[PDB]
């Protein structure tokens, strides 16, 4: 529980829903509460340390969010981003956090710009070596495809523990156009696409990392390690099944990944006594990086549509899965005579 340590950063979570096209459809989406720290929530039971909506203002939440992310690259072994939503809230706009012009940019341009305004700011007696990897997976090939061919990864619990980039696809990227490249560019038509608004998201997650050193020669020789920056999707097999294949690794491979990583989260900041790994692939390789040696953040974002219910219910089952279903009623205390809300903001008496 430190900066440079285990940390779940309050599990953070930003639901914002989509307006003006819900609107029009008419549809509703569920949200009474405000954007800060602690909200409330429907009677069924919830679970935010710290939450944001709409009152997010961007910047607010980004500019804290890339600070926590980055401070545990400098002191902190690794800095590790999990970042769970459906296409609903935008997987390209929202869980990617990219804006199309700078200003309250998300988690993907921050990492790339906040971390090279240190680089550009770099001493000359201080080295800096900036290298990138992306990897994808599927369960059909369980092979990563950036490689360009069908290998798997391995990890060496000798030195590090930590898995290692197989293939050499960590070539070194000083430039931040090049990093950009490989996130959209190379990345995007290397995953397989599917039939959907999120051709790579909605049937698989994608997780890729950042070797980036603020070594000094003499000193530092070796500072820093890994930045992660994880996309969860994949909702249950519920409701579409005529999918078969398709929704087959959406409910083997992601569910079973899904449900391993909350007990990875979950089980280490309670406390627990067994060592996480249940044979899982997203466990397994980040049985070290996430097994409490380093800080790490926790990104949750869902758009609630009139009849996506299920789907914002899914965005808070992520730690609260197994304590979401109990006795437990929740009312709104602050509730006051006069009205939360009204259609218009225009009033007569």
């Amino acid at each position: 529980m430190a900066d440079l340590a285990e940390c779940n950063i309050k599990v953070m979570c930003r639901f914002r829903p989509l307006n003006e096209s819900e609107v029009n459809r008419g549809d509703k989406y569920i949200a009474k509460f405000q954007g800060e720290d602690t909200v409330v929530i429907a009677s069924k039971p919830y679970a935010f340390d710290r939450v944001f909506q709409s009152s997010t203002s961007q910047e607010q939440v980004y500019n804290d969010c890339a600070k926590k992310i980055v401070k545990d690259v400098l002191e902190g072994y690794n800095g590790t981003i999990f970042a769970y939503g459906q296409t609903s809230s935008g997987k390209t706009h929202t869980m990617e956090g990219k804006l199309h012009d700078p200003e309250g940019m998300g988690i993907i341009p921050r990492i790339v710009q906040d971390i090279f305004n240190y680089i550009y700011s770099m001493d000359e007696n201080l080295e800096f070596h900036i290298k990138v990897s992306y990897f994808e997976i599927y369960l059909d090939k369980i092979r990563d495809l950036l490689d360009v061919s069908k290998t798997n990864l391995s990890v060496h619990e000798d030195k590090n523990r930590v898995p290692y980039v197989k293939g050499c696809t960590e070539r070194f990227v000083c430039s931040p156009d090049e990093v950009m490249d490989t996130i959209d560019e190379g990345k995007s038509n290397r995953h397989v696409a599917v039939t959907n608004m999120n051709e790579h998201s909605s049937r698989s997650h994608s997780i890729f990392l950042i070797n980036v050193k603020q070594e000094n020669t003499q000193t530092e020789q070796k500072l820093s390690g890994k930045l992660y920056l994880v996309d969860l999707a994949g909702s249950e097999k519920v409701s579409k099944t005529g999918a078969e294949g398709a929704v087959l690794d959406e409910a083997k491979n992601i569910n079973k990944s899904l449900s391993a990583l909350g007990n990875v989260i979950s089980a280490l900041a309670e406390g627990s006594t067994y060592v996480p790994y249940r044979d899982s692939k997203m466990t397994r390789i980040l049985q070290d990086s996430l097994g409490g040696n380093c800080r790490t953040t926790i990104v949750i974002c869902c758009s609630p549509s009139s009849y996506n219910e299920s789907e914002t219910k899914s965005t808070l089952l992520f730690g609260q899965r197994a304590k979401t279903i109990k006795n437990t009623v929740c009312v709104n205390v602050e509730l006051t005579a006069e009205q939360w809300k009204k259609k218009y903001e225009k009033e007569k008496e």
